């Protein structure tokens, strides 16, 4: 099944930051807290913001940081990208091992939903090819993370900004850089049309395959020139060279070549399926990554 | 907005995660206070999980013989005791990072989430229903019993489950926190099925209102139903029948969507009898029914 991350690692770094009535989330490692700048706004200001006048009347102490109930005091801040970075008074001794990556489309990550710097659930969602995250978010939301673990480190991908008008949801990577053409602006803005993630549906038929599930597979194999033209014919996405190699661990293990797993694919896209599923399912799954079928399916 | 599987925040569960060695048989453990809860099977070699005599294995069990690790360092067992299928080990520690908390027996219908853990470290938590057979759908691997689910109500844990075996079909089975099974099902490794499941009715339209929230309306109809004509037609195709309790549990999301429950179970009664057309329900081409009417209210209100 889907799962999320175990969250603990990121609920110690949560924290809320309000100025005046405008409150949402951050995130705290070692003497720094990370948070969207539009934390620095009225009602009014969102629909129109001059973010670097706004920042230039603030100082320190018109920024306000808690942990639970607990103050940290702000002692400097400065504008990246569409992130405010605050430093504070205190080194947060549950800082874990980690880095900031920006990640690629169809890469998925837990998201750790809190609200008034408290945290709510997690759940597991992915970075379509729109550049949107298909999430759950309601009022307050904003400084949410999205994150993977590897081995003790905690790689954090994703802080939230907003909501567009078909409910889905986009943000920034931690250096305050939005995936998509979107802006920290209310201001009417659409979401492109988005694709089906071509290399997590094949690594979701690797995913059958090893359970024994493999009715869809046939003699054939294709070039992957041709199949990238018909993939898009279908609102499937191209592969790179680098999905080529993320689906090399699932190749053999099973010993199906890429390209003829592309194959039976590209037959399953052009004929359906004849009333049959696929590990239970009559609907092709493209949330599950290579990297999430060998790490849910070893331990 | 939007609609997810949603687990509650695994931190204070991850930090009573502690290993449980006997002999070359290694599982996880419930680290509370100087105690660690798990399953009794540990004390099991191969042979002994074919047909065991848990008293008398226990009997020949003395304090070293069990090695409980935390992190890197190793805990020193003081004594050590049974309670049904469970196995409480005092400890000659306490725990620093015990949570307040509560051992709850869930009732089928009710979610959960699950931590689950292999060699005392957490890998994933995924959110989970008691099933009406007394399974639970899990993904669980070799190691992982002793995982445990729960619910946080404020910043109390409810442990609800211990992870024991797997069914030949594939479903889970565990116990309590008093060590009593869900459901008919023994710590012994002989074949086992479970009874014939039903699907969780309450549940189902507590999604539906979820799916009107977000905006998903295709399913919806002019008619009305009585609730013993409702339930007839339910119970025809296995599920769960609605009582009035669930009625009125429903009530906040008929409020926030003004669609009367009985409105609701038409809906619902239709898609029993045509099928979804091949048609989705928030990106689901199966009815979902492990989302309670609170999941949803919390999910979608705050
Ligand atoms: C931050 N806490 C929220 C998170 C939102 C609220 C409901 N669900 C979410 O994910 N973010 C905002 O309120 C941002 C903030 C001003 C407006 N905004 C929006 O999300 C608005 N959307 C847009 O303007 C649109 F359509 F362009 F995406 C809103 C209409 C409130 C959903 C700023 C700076 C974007
Ligand atoms: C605990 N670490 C494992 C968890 C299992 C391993 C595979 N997936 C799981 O959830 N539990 C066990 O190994 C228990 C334990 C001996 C046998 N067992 C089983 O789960 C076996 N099942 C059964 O014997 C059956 F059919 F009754 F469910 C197994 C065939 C290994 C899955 C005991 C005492 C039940």
């Amino acid at each position: 099944r889907k799962m999320a991350f175990p969250s603990g690692k990121v609920e110690g770094c949560m924290v809320q930051v309000t100025c005046g009535t405008t409150t949402l989330n951050g995130l705290w490692l070692d003497d720094v807290v990370y948070c969207p700048r539009h934390v620095i706004c009225t009602s009014e200001d969102m629909l129109n913001p001059n973010y670097e006048d706004l920042l230039i009347r603030k100082s320190n102490h018109n920024f306000l940081v808690q942990a639970g109930n607990v103050q940290l005091r702000v002692i400097g801040h400065s504008m990246q990208n569409c992130v405010l970075k605050l430093k504070v008074d205190t080194a947060n001794p549950k800082t874990p091992k980690y880095k900031f990556v920006r990640i690629q489309p169809g890469q998925t990550f837990s998201v750790l939903a809190c609200y008034n710097g408290s945290p709510s659930g997690v759940y597991q969602c992915a970075m379509r090819p729109n550049f949107t995250i298909k999430g759950s978010f309601l009022n307050g939301s904003c400084g949410s993370v999205g994150f993977n673990i590897d081995y003790d480190c905690v790689s954090f991908c994703y802080m939230h900004h907003m909501e567009l008008p078909t409910g889905v949801h986009a943000g920034t990577d931690l250096e305050g850089n939005f995936y998509g053409p979107f802006v920290d602006r209310q201001i009417a803005q659409a979401a492109g049309t988005d694709t089906t993630i071509t290399v997590n549906v094949l690594a979701w038929l690797y995913a059958a395959v090893i359970n024994g599930d493999r009715w869809f597979l046939n003699r054939f194999t294709t070039t992957l020139n041709d199949f990238n033209l018909v993939a898009m014919k279908y609102n499937y996405e191209p592969l790179t060279q680098d999905h080529v190699d993320i689906l090399g661990p699932l190749s053999a293990q099973t010993g199906i070549a890429v390209l003829d797993m592309c194959a039976s694919l590209k037959e399953l896209l052009q004929n359906g399926m004849n009333g049959r599923t696929i590990l239970g399912s009559a609907l092709l799954e493209d949330e599950f990554t290579p990297f999430d079928v060998v790490r849910q399916c070893s331990g």
